[PDB]
């Protein structure tokens, strides 16, 4: 079931900050939180929408694999990363925008809303505009409903190919070493009150995996830092990473 | 194929130590191979545990392992590398380098079925005399260096005759190292049966916008140099400006 741990509460407030962590520890089927309230509130994905959006996109064939080139459109933006070529490794490193709207324009409405409800991703609600409801149109998640889609994507068991699951999880590595393999997205909502910051994703262990969801009060980007330390010190205190 | 660049200052590397052996590096954009030591970029060792990536493809390939999830019960006899003493899947397997698991795997594939796709890769010599469950470790198969760049460039683009699944799961297995600035999979050996006695590295190094293959192999007469494997290919690649 779910556990309220509200210790952690401690962490955030060490911070001075306000959010939720959720841990799913696999081999035991247990969850923990320091919030179950906000651990099933719904925000909007922002960034973390690039999990949904590439692997519908690699599975339609939008994609055809991980070093397909897509070509910078020449519109210049504020992020310099953005500026340039990428690939899925890149885009997804990078957090590159421009690169899963015109995924999305691809996709399509009738297509994306096909597969978001065959994923069971949050509120399933792609209401306003084909490139951007995932920033501030109608779609909604909650960090426990993101942990239900993550274990999905674990063990391949999302309707889409067994091959899209393996790049997309591919795509997600952002740390590893002979302790701990994580593989998570973070993201920042700016365009709809309340601006939070997002960091979901797995720790792999050797004979276990933890699942983990958080988002944060994020008033200003100055805090974005908080979104892996704070969680970091959660799964240490839980003995989880040394 | 490009002449291969012999660039002699890493031999400092080798020499600091009181060592010696050959650094291969390939950059796969510019399609240009460098080394110390060209003559012994080209000599054929014994692949040790190196042999866990063909063997690990060539497994799934054939059904023998399902997934990487998979579990392979310890057959409940205590060797001397605590961590084989226990249940292993895939991931586990190659990252402790679980021979038990491999030799387990070699009896499953099979002598003339090993043979056939050690053919089909171009496995350095092909040549698998001796027991089918040793021959990477004491019997008659060798691979050099650049061999092993050749292969692994192979398994980098999904171009060997396996099931491309088969290649994106033994990758993954090869994780190594991964942060914000470069990712590693690669996979370390230690040949002790037959002299010279050996040690190896061999693997990539993903960037943003290139990979740099690597393989290294040095003499080992003593456990004690084993961290010059990895030690000295990350200086070199320092050097370069591969890595920060
Ligand atoms: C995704 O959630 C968000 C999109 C919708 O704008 C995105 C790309 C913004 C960045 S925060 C900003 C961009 N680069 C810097 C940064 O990411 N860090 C970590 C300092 C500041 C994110 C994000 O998740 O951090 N995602
Ligand atoms: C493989 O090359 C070798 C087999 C054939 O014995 C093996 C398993 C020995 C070890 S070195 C030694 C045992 N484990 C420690 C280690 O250095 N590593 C990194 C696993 C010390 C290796 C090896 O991969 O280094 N392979
Ligand atoms: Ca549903
Ligand atoms: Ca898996
Ligand atoms: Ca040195
Ligand atoms: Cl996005
Ligand atoms: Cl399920
Ligand atoms: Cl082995
Ligand atoms: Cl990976």
């Amino acid at each position: 079931e779910w556990q309220e741990n509200k210790s952690w509460n401690a962490h955030f407030t060490e911070h001075k900050s306000q959010g939720v962590v959720v841990l799913w520890n696999e081999n035991k089927q247990q969850g923990f939180t320091n919030n179950l309230k906000r651990a099933n509130q719904a925000f909007l994905p922002a960034s973390t929408f690039k999990i949904p959006n590439s692997l519908i996109a690699l599975d339609l064939g939008v994609v055809k694999d991980e070093h397909q080139v897509f070509k910078w459109d020449g519109q210049t933006r504020d992020i310099a990363t953005w500026n340039r070529d990428h690939n899925l490794i890149t885009a997804m490193k990078y957090s590159v925008v421009p690169v899963y709207q015109e995924f999305a324009r691809q996709i399509g409405e009738a297509r994306m809303s096909k597969m978001l409800h065959a994923f069971d991703y949050g509120n399933e609600d792609i209401s306003g505009n084909v490139d951007s409801f995932w920033l501030d149109g109608g779609i909604r998640i909650s960090a426990t409903e993101q942990i239900s889609f993550l274990r999905k994507l674990y063990h391949n068991k999302l309707h889409v190919s067994e091959r899209s699951q393996r790049i997309v999880k591919q795509a997600m590595l952002t740390e590893a070493n002979g302790d701990y393999i994580i593989r998570a997205k973070t993201g920042y909502s700016t365009r709809i009150e309340p601006k939070i910051g997002w960091w979901v994703g797995w720790v792999e262990l050797d004979d276990n995996v933890w699942f983990f969801a958080m988002n944060m009060d994020m008033p200003t980007s100055d805090g974005l830092g908080l979104r892996q330390a704070i969680t970091k010190e959660v799964l240490k205190q839980e003995k989880i990473i040394p």
